[PDB]
C-alpha cells in the first residue's frame, strides 16, 4: 500500500528528491541569513580611501546595486531549486493521491496481500479462500478493463524527463552566468555623489559550488528516468505471460492478463519474483475447483452421506444426491449401497475410487452430466445391473452407457425425437432383459432390434406420440412382455401379433374403439395378461372367449355400458378390471369365474348383484365401489378367503352380519359407510376392527 | 540460490576502503597547508586605497 509499490529507481528519485529538498531549504536559508552585497565606490605610501559615506548611503546602495548588477537567476536560485523539487515531489505522489486509480490500487493491495498470507496457496502448489476467490475473479474483471493507470504513470515519467532536460539545458548556460564580484554603474551620483561600484556577495563562490554538486545530481535523476523509460519502451509491458507457473505447477490455466493487469504484475515482479508466482495461484480455475473439493469434503461426512441412506423403489439401498457440485470422496467409502441417485448434478466425474464400491447393481440419474473414467467405466460395465437415467435436452446423456454389457434393465425418462429419436445403436448390451422408454418416439429406432436377441422386456410410454412405424418390433422374437402406453395406435397395431412370446400386453391410453383384432390375438395362446386401460371401448367382441390362456383382464375407464355373456367364457381369469364404465347389471354367467380372485366396478352404474357372483369363493378382492346397489346379500358370507371389500359410494340401508363370515376381510380391507358400518351387530364390528 | 548479498557486502565493504584511502590521501597533504595568519595581496587599491 506504502512500500510495494516503489521499484528501486523509484526509491532513488525519491533519495534525490529529498536531497534536493534539502539544499533547496539550505540555500533559502543561507539567502536569508547571510546572503548580502556589499559595494564600494570604483573609479579614484598609500593612505587610506575614506568615502566620506554615512552608513545609510551604504545600505542603500547595497540594496540599489544588489536589485540591479546581481543576476535575477542568482538571487532566485534557491526558490528556483526549490519549486523544481516540490514540483517533482507532487507529480510523483500525484500516481497515488488521485482518489480514482488510488482506489483501484488499494483493492489491487488488499487482494495481493490476502492471496500472498493463504496458505492454501501453498497447499495447491505442493479455508476462506474459497469465498476470496469471488472477490479475485471480480477484481480480474473489473480491472482488466482500466489501462488508465498505465498512461497516467507514462504521462508523469514524461512529465519528470521533460522537466529534467529543461533544468539541464538551462542551468547549464545560467551558472557561468554568476560571478563572485560584479561592477554597477546606476544613476546614484548628484544622489550619493557616485556613479561606478565593485560589490560582491558572500554565498557566489558556495553557490556555484552548490549549483555545481546540485546539476550532478539532477543529471543521476534524468539518468534514472532513461533506464526506467528504457524498461517501459523495450518490453511492451501491456502483455505478461508467465510461461513458468504453467510449466513447473502443470497448470494450463492463467493464460494471459490485459494491460493493467500485465503492468501491475511487472511492476511486483519487479519489486519482488515471487509476489507474482504466490498471487498468480486464485487466478487458477482449477484451484477454484480443488477448493470446492475440500470445502465440500469438510462440509460433508460419511455419517451424514449412511444417514440419507434409504431403500430405493427397486429394492436396493440406495443414496438419494439432489444438490451437489461433484462426487464426494467419502461416498465411496460406503460399499453397501447397492443403487445410487443423481438429481440435476451437473459437471460429475467418476474416478476410478467407484472400483471401491463393489455391491453397486442400480444407478439413478435425474438430469446429470456425467462422465466416467477408464476404470469407472470398466467397473460399471461389468458391475452394474438396473440403470435409470432422466434427462430433458440429451446433454445430460453420457454416451459411454451404451457400452455397458452386463446391464439388465435400463430406464430412459427424456425425449429421443424432439421424426426419428435420437437413439445410438445399442448393440454392446448383450444382457438387457428389460428396457423401459419415457419419451415422444414416432418411429421405432432400430437399435432396439441390436438388443432383441436377448432383450425380454421392451417399455415405450410416449407423451401422446403416435407409434406409426411398428416394423421393429415384429423383431422381438424374444419378448415376453410389451407394453404400449399412450402410443396413439387407436387399433391394436400388427406388430404385435408377429410376437409368439408374449404374456402380458399393455395398450394404456391407445383410445381403442374397434377392437375386433381379437382374432389375430387368437395367434398368441401365451397371453396371459392383456391391458386395455383409457380406451373408448364400447362393444367386448366375442373372439375374446377364445382367449384361452387369460388369466387378467383390464378394461377400467371405457366405453362399455352392456357387457356380453361369453365375456365370462374365459373360466381362467383371476383379474377382472370394470371399474369407471358405464356397467348397470351384472350377468349371472359370472358365477363359472371360479378361478376369478379381483373384481372391481367402481364408478360403474351397477344396480343390484346377482347371486352368481358370490359364488366365485376365490375373489379376494371385490370392489363394489360407488355404485346404485341398495341391499346387500346375505350370500357375501360364503367367501371364506375374500380379504377386500369396497362398496362406499352406495344405496345401502342396512348391513347384514353376514360380512363378519369374512375371515381375510378385516375393517382396514373394509370399505363402508359409517352409518353401515355402525349399522352392523356389535359382535361383527367388533371382530372386524380387534379380537374382541 | 543468491550469494548475490555476499557480493553486495563486499561491494559496499571495498567502497569503504576506497573512501578512507582517499580521505587519508589527501587530507594528510591538505592538513598542513592551513595557517592561523595570512596575506592577501588584492587590487583593492583604488577601491579602498590599498592592495
Amino acid at each position: 500500500a506504502f512500500r510495494v509499490l516503489k521499484p528501486w529507481w523509484d526509491v532513488f528519485t525519491d533519495y534525490l528528491s529529498v536531497a534536493m529538498l534539502m539544499i533547496g531549504v539550505f540555500g533559502c536559508t543561507l539567502q536569508v541569513m547571510q546572503d548580502k552585497i556589499i559595494c564600494l565606490p570604483k573609479r579614484v605610501e598609500m593612505k587610506g580611501l575614506k568615502t566620506d559615506l554615512d552608513l545609510q548611503q551604504y545600505s542603500f546602495i547595497n540594496q540599489m546595486c544588489y536589485e540591479r548588477a546581481l543576476h535575477w537567476y542568482a538571487k532566485y536560485f534557491p526558490y528556483l531549486v526549490l519549486i523544481h523539487t516540490l514540483v517533482f515531489m507532487l507529480c510523483s505522489n500525484f500516481w497515488f493521491k488521485f482518489p480514482g486509480s488510488s482506489s483501484k490500487i488499494e483493492h489491487f493491495i488488499s487482494i495481493l496481500g490476502k492471496c500472498f498470507d493463504s496458505p492454501w496457496t501453498t497447499r495447491a502448489l505442493s479455508e476462506q479462500a474459497k469465498a476470496l476467490f469471488e472477490k479475485v475473479k471480480k477484481f480480474r474483471l473489473h480491472v482488466e478493463e482500466g489501462d488508465i493507470l498505465y498512461a497516467m504513470y507514462v504521462r508523469q515519467t514524461v512529465l519528470k524527463v521533460i522537466k529534467f532536460l529543461i533544468i539541464i539545458a538551462y542551468n547549464s548556460a545560467l551558472v557561468s552566468k554568476v560571478q563572485f564580484t560584479v561592477d554597477c554603474n546606476v544613476d546614484i551620483q548628484d544622489m550619493t555623489g557616485y556613479k561606478n561600484f565593485s560589490c560582491n556577495h558572500t554565498m557566489a563562490h558556495l553557490f556555484s559550488k552548490l549549483s555545481f554538486c546540485y546539476l550532478c545530481f539532477v543529471s543521476i535523476y534524468g539518468l534514472t528516468c532513461l533506464y526506467t523509460l528504457y524498461w517501459l519502451f523495450y518490453r511492451s509491458l501491456r502483455e505478461y505471460s508467465f510461461e513458468y507457473v504453467r510449466q513447473e505447477t502443470g497448470i494450463d490455466d492463467i493464460p494471459d492478463v490485459k494491460n493493467d493487469f500485465a503492468f501491475m504484475l511487472h511492476m511486483i515482479d519487479q519489486y519482488d519474483p515471487l509476489y507474482s508466482k504466490r498471487f498468480a495461484v486464485f487466478l487458477s480455475e482449477v484451484s477454484e475447483n480443488k477448493l470446492k473439493q475440500l470445502n465440500l469434503n469438510n462440509e460433508w461426512t460419511p455419517d451424514k452421506l449412511r444417514q440419507k441412506l434409504q431403500t430405493n423403489a427397486h429394492n436396493r439401498l440406495e443414496l438419494p444426491l439432489i444438490m451437489l457440485s461433484g462426487l464426494p470422496d467419502t461416498v465411496f467409502e460406503i460399499t453397501e449401497l447397492q443403487s445410487l441417485k443423481l438429481e440435476i448434478i451437473k459437471n460429475v466425474m467418476i474416478p476410478a475410487t467407484i472400483a471401491q464400491l463393489d455391491n453397486l447393481q442400480e444407478l439413478c440419474l435425474h438430469q446429470c452430466s456425467v462422465k466416467i473414467h477408464s476404470a469407472a467405466l470398466s467397473f460399471l460395465k461389468e458391475n452394474l445391473k438396473v440403470l435409470s437415467v432422466k434427462f430433458d435436452d440429451m446433454r445430460e446423456l453420457p454416451p459411454w452407457m451404451y457400452g455397458l454389457r452386463n446391464l439388465e434393465e435400463l430406464y430412459l425418462v427424456g425425449s429421443l425425437s424432439h421424426k426419428n429419436v435420437t437413439l445410438e445403436s445399442l448393440r454392446d448390451l448383450k444382457s438387457l432383459k428389460i428396457l423401459s422408454i419415457k419419451s415422444n418416439v414416432s418411429k421405432i429406432p432400430q437399435a432396439v432390434v441390436d438388443v432383441s436377441s436377448h432383450l425380454q422386456k421392451m417399455c415405450v410410454h410416449n407423451d401422446g406420440t403416435k407409434l406409426v412405424m411398428l416394423n421393429n418390433l415384429k423383431k422381438m422374437t424374444n419378448l415376453t412382455e410389451l407394453e404400449l402406453v399412450h402410443c396413439d395406435l387407436e387399433r391394436i397395431p400388427h406388430a404385435v401379433f408377429s410376437l409368439l412370446s408374449l404374456q402380458e400386453l399393455d395398450l394404456k391410453e391407445n383410445n381403442l374403439k374397434s377392437i375386433e383384432e381379437i382374432v389375430s390375438f387368437q395367434h398368441l395362446r401365451k397371453l396371459t395378461v392383456l391391458k386395455l386401460w383409457y380406451n373408448s371401448i364400447a362393444y367386448i367382441p366375442e373372439h375374446i372367449k377364445k382367449l384361452t390362456s387369460l388369466e387378467r383382464l383390464f378394461f377400467s375407464h371405457n366405453k362399455v355400458e352392456v357387457l356380453p355373456s361369453h365375456l365370462f367364457l374365459c373360466n381362467k381369469i383371476r383379474y377382472l378390471d370394470l371399474s369407471y364404465n358405464d356397467i348397470r347389471f351384472i350377468p349371472p354367467e359370472i358365477g363359472v369365474l371360479q378361478s376369478l380372485q379381483y373384481f372391481s366396478i367402481t364408478c360403474n352404474k351397477v344396480e343390484s348383484l346377482p347371486d352368481e357372483l358370490y359364488f366365485c369363493k376365490k375373489l379376494k378382492t371385490l370392489k363394489i365401489g360407488k355404485n346404485s346397489l341398495s341391499v346387500l346379500s346375505p350370500k357375501i358370507g360364503n367367501l371364506l378367503f375374500l380379504s377386500y371389500l369396497d362398496i362406499k359410494g352406495n344405496h345401502f340401508e342396512v348391513l347384514p352380519p353376514e360380512l363378519g363370515d369374512c375371515r381375510a376381510l378385516k375393517r382396514a380391507r373394509l370399505v363402508v359407510e359409517d352409518a353401515l358400518f355402525e349399522t352392523l351387530p356389535s359382535d361383527v364390528r367388533e371382530q372386524m376392527k380387534a379380537d374382541a
